[PDB]
């Protein structure tokens, strides 16, 4: 069976729990996460150990929060004490674990299934070759040797519009943010980079990315994590919202993909 996971923030007890509930197995069974591993739960270390002890069962996408982890175990950026983080960095094994993570992807596609992964969605100014070569090219950066530079590359919040002529620092801005912060777009599909509230009390003429017809959302189901104020209510059919605030008191949400059936863990918070 097949079974996505959204954004598990450090949450290893309700990790364990929701798999134990739906009989995860490696070897019959392959996990999507939606990333957002690490961060203000308490366990982003036990959580980090056994996603990457699962090996080819699991097929992850990188978030925000596992960016930042990397820019402050790189000395990029500060640890801010609510991410709860020190344990992780303080691991003898956190260069193990660490290295690892960066070498993750951005962007997940099972074609016999026309399902697509990433953190925050796929921009409408996109089709599927296009995010492909932009995965590509952030992924190749992070594995590098020289990563540090770019992630402190990263931050910024323009340009937020996409074009084939970005070159640079813009271009790679563009991409980390699209995968991995984008919630709310213009008419045109450029990103906003600043409201994270709920679809109904955002202000005109804002609309959620996936509300924007575009190319890879017309021939894919798209599931991502990130968006936690949509929880996981309100998206058009093939578009699955996975991220139910676990690590705020929501829930963990597991969908299996087989017969859409999902499965819910409570917040231990
Ligand atoms: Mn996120
Ligand atoms: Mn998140």
């Amino acid at each position: 069976a097949t079974y996505l996971i959204g954004d598990v923030h450090g949450c290893y007890d309700e990790l364990i729990a929701l798999l134990h509930k739906v009989e995860f197995t490696p070897g019959k069974d392959t996990l999507w996460l939606t990333g957002d591993l690490v961060a203000r739960g308490p366990g982003s270390l036990d959580v980090l150990r056994y996603v990457k002890s699962l090996g080819d069962s699991v097929r992850l996408v990188l978030g925000n929060h596992d960016l930042h982890l990397l820019a402050v175990f790189a000395g990029i950026s500060r640890n801010k004490p609510k991410d709860r983080l020190t344990p992780l960095l303080e691991a003898p094994d956190a260069d193990e674990l660490l290295n690892w993570l960066r070498r993750q992807p951005l962007l997940q596609i099972d074609e016999e299934k026309k399902l697509v992964m990433a953190h925050a969605g796929i921009t409408p100014q996109w089709d599927l070759q296009t995010a492909k070569e932009c995965a590509r090219d952030v992924e190749a950066v992070l594995s590098s040797d020289s990563y540090p530079f770019f992630l402190d590359a990263m931050y910024g919040d323009m340009p937020n519009n996409w074009s084939p002529e970005l070159r640079g620092l813009g271009r790679l801005r563009f991409i980390t943010n699209a995968f991995t912060r984008m919630r709310f777009c213009f008419p045109n599909g450029q990103l906003d980079m600043y409201s994270k509230e709920s679809p109904e009390e955002a202000p005109a003429p804002l609309k959620p990315w996936f509300a924007i017809p575009g190319p890879v959302a017309e021939e894919y189901s798209i599931a991502f994590g990130h968006w936690a104020s949509l929880e996981g209510k309100g998206t058009p059919e093939g578009i699955y919202a996975l991220d139910t605030g676990c690590c705020w008191g929501g829930t963990l949400t597991c969908l299996r993909w087989e017969d859409k059936q999902y499965f819910v863990q409570p917040s231990n918070r």
